[PDB]
C-alpha cells in the first residue's frame, strides 16, 4: 500500500550524461553510441540571447571548440550539425553505456522523469507531466540545459524532453530529441508566455481509482452521470474534455475496482462542486492530475524495468 | 525556480539489487562486495508468519537453499548468517559494480531516497522522510521487501534503511543494514502499530524558505517570536519543538534570503492558528515537512553527485 509520485530509476541515463563546454558556455549534453546531442544555445554568449542567429554562430565554429567531457574523460568532436534547436557532436568514442533507447514525441497528458544535471553530473530525478499547455512543472537551475525526460519500458529507455528554458511563473520548456519545442516556444530570450493550463481530467480519474485501491473511499457516491453531462461540469472547472479514448484507458482500473469510469465521473463532478471540506485524498488536499492510467497500474502492481 | 520532491540519481544503488529465493520466498537483496544483505523473512514460508523462531529455521538452512541472482547471474552462495533482522550471505563473486558506500543509522528528520524492487529489478524512486514515530509512508508491495533507501553525497553512497514491513494506516517499518528496526517494530505478523506522528518543525520551516527562494512570500508577517513562545504553539498542532540546534541549521537558508529563523517562526505560527484560506505554497496546500534544510540547499544550488 501506499501512493508516491514515483520516478524510473535513472541508472541507464545517468551512463549517457556530458559535460558540453563551447567557449564560456556549459550545458549538458546526452551521449548515445557516438552522438552528443546537446541544446544549441551552447553556442552563445551572454552577449546576445535576446535573439541569436543560431546558424550563422555555428559556422564559425568548428569541433574542436567543443569540449565534450564524460565525468573526467574528454571525448574528441569529429562532426557536428544542427537539427532544430539541438546540436549532434560526433565524437571518436561510442560511449560503451549505451542503453536500448527510443526517441519519443510524448502527448500531452502523459508523465516522464526529469534526471537533473549541471556540468554532465545528476542531481536528482522526479516525475513531471506534459502539461496541456506544453510547459512541465520542473526544478531546474542556471546549467541545467540539456537536462533530459524519458520513460522506461523494460529495457527499452524512451527519451522525450530535452530541457531549454525558462518561463514565467517558474514553469519550464524544452524539446523533443529531434529539437523541436514543445509549445509555441523559442530559445530565445525574448517575450514568451505558457497559455493558459489546464487540468488533465483522465489522470485524476486514474489518481481516484489509485485512492480506492489504496482504501481511501470517502469520496464515492452513489450516482452515475454522462460522459455530455460531465464534460459540461469539467469545462467550467478548467479541466480537459474526457473522450471516449480515455474511458477506453480507464478500462483496467475501472475493471480492478469494479468502479465504472462514469460512476467516478459522477464522484469527481461532486468533488468539483463542492470541494473536499478539508479532507485528503491518499495524503492531498489538491486533486493530483500528474499520474497516467498506465503510472497508477505500474506502481499499483509492482512493474519493473529489466 | 521550481521545487520538487526530488530523489537522488538512483543508478549507483541499481547496480547493487538483486534476487534472492529461499524455497518459496523471493525479496531483493544488496550486494556489496562478496557480501549479499537481505530480510531474514525469506527464510519462512506463509505457514508460520505470526512468530518465527528465525534462529532455529536458520540452523535448517544451507548454503544451497539461497538462489541468488543478479539479473540472468546466478551468485554461488558459500556462506551465511544472520545479524539482528538480516541475512549476509556470502557469495563467490565480489560485486564489480560496489559503489563507495557506508551504512548510516538515520536520525527521525532526514530523508532519503526508496529504491523500490520487485524480484531484484527496480520499480520506481522516491524521496521519504524517516518520520518521529520512525515509519516511513512509502509505497510498498508483496515482494518488495530488501528495497533499500540512501543518501549520496558526492561519490558515496550512504545506505540507511532496509525494508521489511507494512503496518495499518499503510505506512512502512524497516530496519537499518546491520538489521536493526527502526522504532518499535519486529518482523512477525503480529499487532503492531505506529505511535502517534509529530510533523517535523525544522524542515517545515526549511521548505518556506524555499517558498521565499522562489518568490512565493505572500505568508511572510512583519512580526517575530521567542523560541519558547513558538514551541507552545507547536505544541499545540502536533508540531515537534524547534531546538537551538534546528535554528542554528536553518542559518545558511536564513543568511540567504535575510529572514531571521524565529521571525520565519512567527509567520508559521500564523499558518497554523489561522490556516492557508485556500492558497496554496509552492503549489501545495499543506505544510511540507519532508524537506530537510540541506535538501532544499542542494535543490536550490544545484548539488550534484560524482
Ligand atoms: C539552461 N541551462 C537555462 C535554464 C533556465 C535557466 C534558469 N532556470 C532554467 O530552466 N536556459 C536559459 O537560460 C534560457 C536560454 C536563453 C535564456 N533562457 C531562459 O530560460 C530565459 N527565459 C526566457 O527567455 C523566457 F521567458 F522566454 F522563457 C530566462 C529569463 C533566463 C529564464 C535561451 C537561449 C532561451
Ligand atoms: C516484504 N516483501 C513485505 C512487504 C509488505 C508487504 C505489503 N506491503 C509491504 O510493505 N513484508 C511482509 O509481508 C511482512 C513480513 C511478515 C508479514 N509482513 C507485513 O508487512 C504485515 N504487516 C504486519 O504484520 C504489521 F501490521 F505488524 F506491520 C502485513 C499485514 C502482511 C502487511 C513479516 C516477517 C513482518
Amino acid at each position: 500500500s501506499g501512493f508516491r509520485k514515483m520516478a524510473f530509476p535513472s541508472g541507464k541515463v545517468e551512463g549517457c550524461m556530458v559535460q558540453v563546454t563551447c567557449g564560456t558556455t556549459t550545458l549538458n549534453g546526452l551521449w548515445l553510441d557516438d552522438v552528443v546531442y546537446c541544446p544549441r544555445h551552447v553556442i552563445c554568449t551572454s552577449e546576445d540571447m535576446l535573439n541569436p542567429n543560431y546558424e550563422d554562430l555555428l559556422i564559425r565554429k568548428s569541433n574542436h571548440n567543443f569540449l565534450v567531457q564524460a565525468g573526467n574523460v574528454q571525448l574528441r568532436v569529429i562532426g557536428h550539425s544542427m537539427q532544430n534547436c539541438v546540436l549532434k557532436l560526433k565524437v571518436d568514442t561510442a560511449n560503451p553505456k549505451t542503453p536500448k533507447y527510443k526517441f519519443v514525441r510524448i502527448q500531452p497528458g502523459q508523465t516522464f522523469s526529469v534526471l537533473a544535471c549541471y556540468n554532465g553530473s545528476p542531481s536528482g530525478v522526479y516525475q513531471c507531466a506534459m502539461r496541456p499547455n506544453f510547459t512541465i512543472k520542473g526544478s531546474f537551475l542556471n546549467g541545467s540545459c540539456g537536462s533530459v525526460g524519458f520513460n522506461i519500458d523494460y529495457d527499452c529507455v524512451s527519451f522525450c524532453y530535452m530541457h531549454h528554458m525558462e518561463l514565467p511563473t517558474g514553469v519550464h520548456a524544452g524539446t523533443d530529441l529531434e529539437g523541436n519545442f514543445y509549445g509555441p516556444f523559442g530559445d530565445r530570450q525574448t517575450a514568451q508566455a505558457a497559455g493558459t493550463d489546464t487540468t488533465i481530467t483522465v489522470n485524476v480519474l486514474a489518481w481516484l481509482y489509485a485512492a480506492v485501491i489504496n482504501g481511501d473511499r470517502w469520496f464515492l457516491n452513489r450516482f452515475t452521470t454522462t460522459l455530455n453531462d460531465f464534460n459540461l461540469v469539467a469545462m467550467k472547472y478548467n479541466y480537459e474534455p474526457l473522450t471516449q479514448d480515455h474511458v477506453d484507458i480507464l478500462g483496467p482500473l475501472s475493471a480492478q475496482t469494479g468502479i465504472a469510469v462514469l460512476d467516478m465521473c459522477a464522484s469527481l463532478k461532486e468533488l468539483l462542486q463542492n470541494g473536499m471540506n478539508g479532507r485528503t485524498i491518499l495524503g492531498s488536499a489538491l486533486l493530483e492530475d500528474e499520474f497516467t492510467p498506465f503510472d497508477v497500474v505500474r506502481q499499483c502492481s509492482g512493474v519493473t524495468f529489466q
